[PDB]
């Protein structure tokens, strides 16, 4: 996990091809205080904590294994002309991880103070592991007058990632057919829906609910989520409780189980009485039945947590998902399973109220 994006950055240091093969499966040569440095220099945050570096490490992990899942470089050693188009990948996996995971009264301004919300760009592109092509949703891509490709965002104007790429990798996608710059804001339900199935890697889409209107926002949100418990990242949902959650995942699960009527999501209301011995003896109960249904189905269960924050108990639902730790024993990373948790932001009422 901390190696294949090392390997890969290592020689994104210095300007070089790559279109010889990765992933030899055995340690090259490389020390420690250097992919130290690398990964803290190309992440944005000017005082991170280690948790924050194998959050990076993780996303790129998994982006770059999307990558390989896909079948970009076979098309481009049989096509002869697509490199270059690696450095563009790399480049957007910054751009996404600085959206991901670099965040920033006397005593809420670790908690309180939030420097970004959904007012704020997604640019998205996931290579899918069940098709062959990459989808984009949350940007769109213009021109510039030194022939290069900016993204600009909805609603506004920005400038963001200047200098990505020349035109030969546009002409190969173009040629390929890949959907970029496709506004979402005029599109139908039957192909947003296959989109988004095409997304979360879900095959023989059907509606569970047409009655769940799903905006671009949506799309935004919903692959965040699945992509936060894809590659690993514990999955803590900082929005209020007029924010529509419980009605998200659950259509997230409801699209992922297709047309099994077991029970794959598990919703916990986590509250205030919540003594520790209640996390662990529910999220036991649902890691059998994690058991049960990766076994029976090759289905992915989802445990959810409500406001999972009014506990004392919040280390907790720490414990169980940063650390992979229930009551002090080691949960299985083959079970398979996805805990998220959703816990309410933190402000002061009116001074009048």
């Amino acid at each position: 996990a901390f190696q294949r994006p090392y390997q890969y950055l290592k020689r994104f240091h210095q300007q070089q091809n790559l279109d010889t093969f990765q992933y030899e499966k055995g340690s090259v040569e490389g020390s420690p205080e250097e992919c130290l440095q690398h990964f803290l220099i190309y992440c944005g945050l000017i005082n991170p904590s280690w948790s924050e570096l194998r959050n990076f490490a993780w996303f790129l992990n998994c982006q770059l294994k999307d990558c390989e899942a896909s079948i970009f470089c076979k098309s481009a050693f049989t096509g002869d002309t697509l490199r270059g188009f690696k450095n563009f990948v790399v480049t957007f996996m910054i751009l996404m991880a600085r959206d991901f995971a670099t965040p920033t009264e006397e005593d809420l301004a670790p908690f309180s103070l939030r420097k970004r919300w959904e007012s704020e760009p997604h640019p998205y592109v996931f290579f899918n592991g069940d098709h062959m092509t990459m989808t984009f949703i949350g940007f769109h891509l213009e021109t510039n007058n030194n022939g290069y490709v900016d993204a600009i965002n909805p609603s506004n104007g920005k400038v963001i990632k200047k200098d990505v790429m020349t035109k030969e990798l546009f002409d190969g996608l173009r040629l390929q057919r890949v959907p970029f710059n496709i506004d979402f804001d005029n599109l139908p339900r039957y192909e947003k829906l296959e989109r988004l199935c095409l997304a979360l890697g879900i095959e023989w889409p059907i509606d569970p609910d047409e009655t769940y209107e799903l905006t671009t926002d949506n799309m935004l949100k919903i692959l965040a989520i699945e992509m936060r418990f894809r590659c690993g990242i514990p999955v803590i949902i900082m929005g209020e409780t007029g924010c529509g959650k419980t009605r998200l995942i659950k259509f997230l699960s409801d699209l992922k189980r297709g047309s099994v009527e077991a029970e794959t999501m598990k919703l916990v209301k986590v509250h205030g009485g919540t003594t520790p011995s209640m996390i662990y003896s529910k999220v036991k109960e649902a890691e059998r039945t994690a058991f049960s249904n990766k076994a029976q189905h090759k289905l992915d269960t989802i445990l959810f947590f409500d406001e999972a924050n009014t506990t004392e108990a919040v280390s907790c639902i720490k414990e169980i998902l940063c650390d992979r730790t229930v009551d002090g024993e080691h949960l299985h990373e083959d079970s398979g399973l996805h805990i998220i948790a959703a816990c309410n932001p933190y402000r002061k009422h009116s001074q009048e109220m």
